[PDB]
């Protein structure tokens, strides 16, 4: 088991074909998840299920540069639930991060940061227990 929030480097930055896996239980009664692929201080991807946001369960997807949010991309399909393990995949490709959920697809980002090679740490913090983090070619 891995402690949250958890950094893992990403060296060299991200490249088309990465594959990153994350594997963990949601927590009972849990509020947030969040995956952060890090540029320095500027966020290029945020991936953010919200567990209670009105009383709705979304997923926000969004940009922070400079210390500043941009537009959010929300995603209303939500495959998570309180109490279960799931996997995340995030497979990098040339022009979107492409995110699946229990090996079915969820949703596309296009990327707005584009110095891949830079994108060299993610993050992971929320209300989970982490299993497994890691990277591989495909
Ligand atoms: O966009 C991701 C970040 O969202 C904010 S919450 C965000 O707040 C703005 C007002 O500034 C609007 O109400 C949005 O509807 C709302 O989603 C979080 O605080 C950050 O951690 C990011 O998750
Ligand atoms: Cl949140
Ligand atoms: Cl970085
Ligand atoms: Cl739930
Ligand atoms: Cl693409
Ligand atoms: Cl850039």
């Amino acid at each position: 088991p891995l402690i949250v929030p958890y950094n893992l480097p990403l060296p060299g930055g991200v490249v088309p074909r990465m594959l990153i896996t994350i594997l963990g239980t949601v927590k009972p009664n849990a509020n947030r998840i969040a995956l952060d692929f890090q540029r320095g201080n500027d966020v290029a991807f945020h991936f953010n299920p919200r567990f209670n946001e009105n009383n709705r369960r979304v997923i926000v997807c969004n940009t922070k540069l400079d210390n500043n949010w941009g537009r959010e991309e929300r995603q209303s399909v939500f495959p998570f639930e309180s109490g279960k393990p799931f996997k995340i995949q995030v497979l990098v490709e040339p022009d979107h991060f492409k995110v699946a959920v229990n090996d079915a697809h969820l949703l596309q980002y296009n990327h707005r940061v584009k110095k891949l090679n830079e994108i060299s740490k993610l993050g992971i913090s929320g209300d989970i227990d982490l299993t497994s983090a890691s990277y591989t070619m495909i």
